[PDB]
């Protein structure tokens, strides 16, 4: 379960297709694809869901089916949102797809009806979801709640397994691959935490580095972290954070500082850092792609020795605030939830370009 994909330097990066399109809804929040024909899914602010087939990488996504909650869904067991939508995710068996927010519920939905089949309440009053990932070709779903806890699921049992206990704020971002296992951040305890269910066992990273400090023994010989927001898997041994001073961080499982840093990844603009607001390692591959407002996508390398990562190029028709990214295959194709406000409403000045919809880029070779 090690990194194998080796197509970084293959990559028709510079002669990429791109296009956009317009979503009548305000503010995507997390988009959802699904591969083995090709589906997306993507939820709003406006407590809207959509379904989109991407199959056909010739023509921009194809909207298919919607459902939309709202005030008539106020109970928490109700069969529809009622408050923002916050996170999506595809069944990895083409069956369901399920969708949390900050109503605190769990809600899967058939891919055939996009009608709602079960609802599973957090049963806490802080319990917002914040961020869905399937354990990938299983149905055992993990989400990151905003009480501080993790919580797991057998999705055709529609019950809770479990409760995760370790972060000290909320849970923003989660990521899994095909090992019953996952990765977390929790924003301001700037730390990952990689959690290995089986053995009951937890690994903790630590971020928040002070920059005097930082600098005193860089003189050996930046930017104040105070969040750790995005996180991605690239191999069952190693994964990426991106924090909002701009860091990109690759980890080892062995190693407890970051084995490497790109620190402002997405540029500034006395001195302001672009957050990284989007963090997509297409799983057991060598490449990346990183997300921000600052108007494109970034894709990187890693090295083959895994000690490094670099710039392989930019996909630059990607204005406004990229919430969610997905990468889907045939041929690359590269959707990206873009929308006028950050998912969770930390604040955006001036956002160049903003507006409501999907990117999408596909790249040959």
């Amino acid at each position: 379960g090690r990194v194998f994909r080796y197509f970084g330097d293959k990559l028709l990066i510079s002669e990429a297709k791109q296009s956009f399109t317009r979503v009548g809804e305000n503010n995507l929040t997390c988009i959802s694809c699904f591969q083995p024909r090709l589906f997306a899914y993507t939820v709003s602010k406006d407590l809207q869901l959509t379904k989109y087939d991407i199959t056909d990488f010739s023509k921009r996504p194809k909207k298919l089916k919607y459902a939309k909650g709202g005030a008539k869904y106020i109970p928490n067991t109700t069969e529809g949102h009622y408050d923002e939508i916050l996170t999506v995710a595809a069944s990895p068996d083409g069956k369901y797809v399920v969708t949390g927010g900050r109503d605190r519920k769990l809600i899967v939905w058939s891919t055939e009806s996009l009608s709602p089949v079960k609802v599973i309440p957090t049963k806490d009053r802080r319990g917002e979801v914040l961020s869905l990932a399937f354990r990938k070709n299983s149905d055992q779903l993990y989400a990151s709640c905003a009480d501080f806890k993790i919580r797991t699921y057998s999705i055709n049992q529609f019950s809770q397994l479990e409760i995760l206990y370790g972060h000290h704020d909320i849970v923003e971002d989660i990521s899994a691959l095909a090992m019953e296992r996952c990765v977390t951040v929790g924003a301001r305890d700037r730390t990952a935490m990689l959690w290995k269910i089986p053995d009951e066992t937890r690994l903790t990273f630590r971020g928040g580095d002070e920059p005097q400090k930082l600098l005193r023994r860089w003189m050996k010989e930046f930017f104040c972290e105070g969040s750790i927001d995005v996180v991605s898997m690239v191999d069952d041994f190693h994964f990426i954070t991106g924090s909002d001073n701009g860091n990109i961080c690759l980890w080892s499982l062995a190693k407890k500082k970051p084995i490497f840093t790109e620190r402002i990844a997405h540029g500034i603009l006395l001195l302001q850092p672009f957050w990284i607001t989007s963090l997509y390692a297409i799983p057991y591959s060598n490449v990346f792609i990183s997300g921000s407002w600052s108007g494109s996508l970034k894709v990187w390398k890693i090295s083959d020795n895994l000690r490094s990562f670099e710039l392989l190029g930019e996909l630059s028709g990607a204005k406004g605030v990229v919430t969610k990214i997905q990468v889907v295959e045939s041929k690359f194709r590269i959707l990206a939830s873009i929308a006028k406000e950050h998912r969770l409403g930390r604040w955006i000045a001036n956002v160049s370009g903003a507006r409501n919809g999907i990117y999408s880029a596909v790249i040959d070779q």
